[PDB]
């Protein structure tokens, strides 16, 4: 058992070393928790855990479409501010868009 809210494997953009890495993330009341792996068994103390008392969901992807082509890379990605900005990255935009709404009512402070 466990309040888990969301949970799923995303990749955070690195501020220093031009790449991401994946982690498994937990979405409860209190953190945003990133694991290295999804066993919630043997995998039990988190790499980080960011408090959301203090972050906020500002900007998301615009998905691909006609009247906004994403040439570029990925529409899948979000910022996380912390009160800096952390990147992540989801599987697709409707992926993205579940973590995004799901963080957006829990951090409205």
């Amino acid at each position: 058992p466990f309040t888990e809210i969301k949970s799923g494997f995303l990749e955070r953009r690195s501020k220093f070393l031009k790449s991401y890495s994946k982690g498994y993330y937990v979405l409860t009341p209190n953190f945003l928790h990133e694991f290295k792996t999804a066993d919630r068994k043997k995998d039990l103390v988190p790499v980080m855990s960011l408090a959301l008392s203090e972050c906020t969901v500002t900007e998301h992807s615009r998905k691909n479409s006609t009247s906004s082509p994403n040439s570029t890379g990925s529409d899948a990605k979000f910022v996380l501010h912390a009160k800096h900005n952390w990147v992540f990255k989801a599987d697709s935009y409707e992926s993205m868009m579940s973590w995004f709404d799901n963080l957006k009512i829990l951090t409205s402070t």
